[PDB]
RNA sequence: GUCGUCAGCUCGUGUCGUGAGAUGUUGGGUUAAGUCCCGCAACGAGCGCAACCCUUUUCCUUACUUGCCAGCAUUUCGGAU
């Protein structure tokens, strides 16, 4: 399942953001800049990606759940599809402060979501009048939109696959506080200090995101054989 | 009594500060109203608001006197009988 390099060039991980927004901590990975924007070297990206995929394979074999976190408007659909394929909890939408920091409070929210889903399945929804009917349908919509992905999950994930660290900065901080490992994609503008596993490459390109998510999903599938 | 029929008040869990503390109630629409919806280190529960109470507007069921008079009958033509 290793990308082997050419797929990375064709996907376009080489591109990066403009120089003026560069983070000084990426200097080791910048290598050079062909044009005004920076060009990252995939020579370091490949081995780091392989190591991250191997660690994900080991965790999948151990059966511990891995949580995917990618929220960029371009990456939402791709990460949702890949997470559904892998059969793992996902957070496609905006991060809500306390997915991991305060799990006990989210227990009640997901319990109520499941209860209202059971209500919809049962005839009680039909028994209730139309105004309440639309109110609780709208409630279903809202909490399914907010916490739909993590409904199945019952325990904190053993690893966090983060698409874009500076964007989803809160998630990395919570993961560091808890001690849960984070494997993440980082670009030139972001800071890698708090990422346990760093695979540096472009994330804006929908097609690079598709490549990365497909690789992770393939590793998850290979796990458990 | 009054501000004043003014719209605010409280409290549960995590995060930021060495700390007293802060974050919920802030932002944009909307309403008689922190009423309702979009925003987002926040997450939801209670008291205030509203509704539950009395009266008025159309119709239905029970009730037919001491209240009523469409149909009928007698009339000192007055529902008087």
């Amino acid at each position: 399942y290793n990308v082997s390099m050419r797929d990375l060039l064709q996907a376009g991980a080489h591109f990066g953001h403009q120089t003026r927004f560069w983070n000084p901590k990426m200097r080791q990975y910048i290598f050079g800049a062909r044009n005004k924007i920076h060009i990252i070297n995939l020579e370091h990206t490949v081995p780091a990606l392989n190591d991250a995929l191997n660690f994900a394979n080991q965790l999948a074999s151990k059966k511990n759940k891995v949580l995917f976190v990618g929220t960029k408007r371009a990456a939402s659909n791709i990460i949702r599809e890949q997470a559904q394929r892998a059969g793992q909890p996902y957070v496609d939408h905006r991060w809500l402060g306390g997915m991991l920091t305060n799990w006990k409070t989210l227990r009640q929210s997901i319990n109520r979501l499941k209860d209202l889903q059971t209500q919809s399945q049962d005839g009680t929804f039909a028994k209730l009048t139309k105004r309440e009917a639309l109110e609780r349908t709208r409630e279903m919509e809202k909490l399914e939109r907010s916490l739909g992905g993590v409904k199945n999950m019952g325990g904190l994930p053993d690893a966090l696959f983060v698409i874009d660290v500076d964007h989803e900065a809160i998630a990395i901080k919570e993961a560091k506080n808890l001690g849960i490992p984070v494997i993440g994609i980082v670009d030139t503008n972001s800071n890698p200090d708090n990422v346990d596993y760093v695979i540096p490459g472009n994330d804006d390109a929908i097609r690079a995101v598709t490549l990365y998510a497909s690789a992770m999903a393939d590793a998850i599938l290979a796990g458990k054989e």
